[PDB]
């Protein structure tokens, strides 16, 4: 009785829902570097449950773009609703020996996809977010090739957060291990009026061939100092590639009860 | 132990989190229009527990726009951070006997309100919401006085939902009723791997005084059969007035157990 | 005193909104022909410039472009070099020779905004959507049979434009109105108390990647008012999914009705 | 064939992009006043205007604007007719008389980026946030005495400036720099293969609430260039909190420098 949804609003039909259920598909396009973090700093956005990773340095700063759609593939008609942008910090984790990553800090440019993100525990925040296309005619930019530059950039409120550039050097069949393994994501919620640490259940992922090559980041202040100590001591080898994957749903790894 | 905060992302301090514990402070501007709603549409919209207002067709459409901040008025510095644009629509509803609102839909348009909004049941989407503003010097707009015109509109996704006009006659003492009773929500959260009627307790509720008129309102299609049984059987007087109040949290209504 | 190519001048001239042409663009395509009312297109067309030998014929024309000077700085600035595009073209000739005269405009960038006006090309603001092909995942079309591509247009919040093309086959053909050259009224308003003229853009290095094609759709909606509405299709055609480069040089005078 | 004010030309003229003058304004507005090297300034100032009786002062000022044509039209649609802005202003004369160069401005909507061009007024585009007086709750300041009201620009994703102002005091004491005719250069970029004019914004029906003045700070940071950043702040003196309007008829010619 009374409205009903998946999401607010909730509506006589369900049809008003902010959020389809899911499973929700993604096909994207990914400039990303590797870079080395602090291990001590990383231990501090660990959860317990999480232990440090197998290489406790290693850390990676992700742009995305983004199509998504329901099953039904009904958003892909209208690109401004199945489109977004994405910047995120991955660090390494284990969850009973099984090699994971940790998200602490994730910004989108638009609401659908931030509220589905909290769905998840994924902690999304809003940002604007630029990121290189590759181009394959004319002259106007960088071809998926050796000598190809891609560029990344993300202001929040009005100043720069992060900044980063790969130049591609060569083709593998290797995909980034901080891109190959799941999420473990944080579920809560703020009370109004239990946190549970979970994984998100993922299947038909897919990558391209990676180029690869030289990466830089540049961290910018402004964000807080919990922020600043994820920042680079190093920066390694970016990465350019094209990413898929079905997401499912959530997977309870501990209910700390 | 572990990275803690009120709200996503967590961290070691707390200091990354998107929103800050209530109590926040509100201060507006308000254009809106009451208006005759199918009591029968309206009914469908209530939970159990919220039961029809003593005037079941009594409705409104209400444009604002807020700066608003945490109770030690950091964000007011920053005026693209405190500041924000809604329009919602309320429904005249009861909960045991007492005049209470409902508000079944919401759009604003900055990301911290529309998360915060869901933290109090409050289902705010994103939307591009505007709205005239009165003017003391020049020709260039319409003075708060007898002849007075004022405008919102809202559209998303590229399209028109809602145009409202007000042209003012007088000035009161008297409160759109309203805008002046508690909202009750319904807090729900998709789940991944238990709704709550709660009403927003406020205090410090302070209106100027309210510039009453004709008023005038147009639904477009696009959003839905669901949204469309809420739109004007007949349009009534419209009213321009500044708004503020303080939220402190929510008080449960029902558990439905 | 300061200079610049364009506003705002500055003591050397780095200030500039504007830089001096040549521009190189690199661009991703999605466009539907259509058949427009061919007394309404002649009525867009100035003097100089003729009916087509195809009165009726037109394009809407969705792009996404990135572009650079000469020296390529902007391309490491991806906000910077980035802008969405919508068009519409109309057939015509000048001198007997084939062209294309494009009547409305509009864009989401401001720079690109402004040097369409020194080019006398007529962009307005607008929020301007184009699907991307994929080449993973399932969440989109590929380059191939079978694969939809839609465009949206939004002005002040209202709908002007919808298109869609699901291609079906590869040629090597560009289409028409792309392929020609444009030519611009150049004149700005008179602000201390005329004089247009009717100018081409100077191209080089056309390139095209070949060209998917298939079925079109078009839409166009009320609220631009009834002389932009005078341009809406007749009949659909056929609809091109394809990239594009250019690098435009400056202009070249047709006449100054002198 | 096609007419307008501006670009769009059409049948009928009622496409153009901009209306023609008179155009009215009614703002609110954030300023701070400054002192800059005076040398820094000359370098700005085109022939035939020359340095103020007073060389180094110059104003950052924020506003937010609603505007419309003659008619009120664009009134009834407040996405049309709202914009934010920032400006700076240098002190200097023409022929003896003290007027204001505009050397940079920003705004936040493309048709008053494009009729600043018109005037020349070297408007780019930003993004541009302002204060509000607030008159109940507890969210804001009041325009009163202790009354903060704070302004910012970024551009690019980058901060440009910071202004801040503390009020403590009302006058009738419209500052200097915001009372004086603007100087302007016209001119727009050879696009077919010069002829600058200096000219004077004509405004009529000038009205300022009462001033609220105090303190005033201002913090430009780097990005724009060494020619803007040679214009920042060696002092920053009294900022003030108003309302403003004016009506705006067209252009008068100071010099064409023949």
């Amino acid at each position: 009785a009374g409205p009903v949804g998946y999401s607010l609003p909730l509506s006589p039909t369900g049809e008003s829902a902010m959020l389809t259920p899911p499973p929700w598909h993604f096909s994207g396009e990914v400039v990303m570097v590797d870079y080395r973090v602090d291990p001590d700093a990383a231990r501090r956005f660990l959860p317990p449950g999480l232990e440090p990773g197998a290489d406790p340095g290693a850390a990676a700063a992700v742009f995305a773009t983004w199509q998504w759609c329901s099953q039904d593939g009904a958003e892909l008609t209208d690109p401004g609703r199945c489109q977004f942008g994405e910047f995120l910090i991955l660090l390494s984790c284990e969850f009973e020996g099984r090699p994971m990553a940790r998200c602490p800090y994730a910004w989108v440019d638009q609401a659908v996809p931030m509220m589905r993100g909290w769905v998840q525990g994924m902690p999304k925040q809003f940002g604007v977010i630029h990121q290189s296309r590759p181009v394959t005619v004319g002259k106007a930019g960088s071809r998926l090739a050796p000598g190809g530059r891609f560029d990344g950039a993300l202001s929040v409120h009005g100043r720069r957060v992060v900044e980063a550039s790969v130049t591609v050097d060569r083709s593998t069949d290797q995909p980034p291990a901080l891109h190959d393994v799941p999420l473990a994501h944080t579920l809560v919620f703020p009370e109004w009026v239990r946190p549970r640490l979970v994984a998100s259940e993922v299947s038909d992922v897919e990558f391209s061939p990676i180029w690869t090559g030289s990466g830089d980041l540049t961290f910018f202040d402004g964000l807080g100092d919990d922020f600043g100590a994820l920042a680079p001591l190093e920066v390694g080898s970016g990465h350019v590639f094209s990413y898929g994957e079905t997401l499912h749903g959530g997977r309870l790894l501990s209910d700390y009860s």
